[PDB]
């Protein structure tokens, strides 16, 4: 998708599911943010 | 150790190399604080 | 704007500059996607 | 307290009250490591 290529990706382990639900939701929401850089500027 | 079976563990992709230092900044914050909690009380 | 008199606004310290900067991403980037929810659904 | 004068000290709103409380977490996570290097190391 768009050559995914770009920054190298990585894992991490976290204990706890609720935990897991947090983190997850931080990392949509810089993809998203980043995401919108991606649009041309206006 | 202690039996780890305590909580499910899972696994996240994050983007960045910058950025995964500063997620398992944040796992490891709570893991010490839990592992406070380890701690008989006072 | 747009009344807002949601939910309960607060404020909390931090310390360091660097990490304030840190904070203050997150702050923004649940906004962004919180902000996104209020767009009429596709 | 140990003269308090270190790094300068910052304020962030944060919106919603459950999200107050799970920043807060946050804050007080760093401090907890950061107050754990203030003991003389082993």
């Amino acid at each position: 998708k768009k050559k995914p290529l770009d920054g190298e990706y990585f894992t991490l382990q976290i204990r706890g599911r609720e935990r897991f639900e947090m983190f997850r939701e931080l990392n949509e929401a810089l993809e998203l943010k980043d995401a919108q850089a991606g649009k041309e500027p206006g």
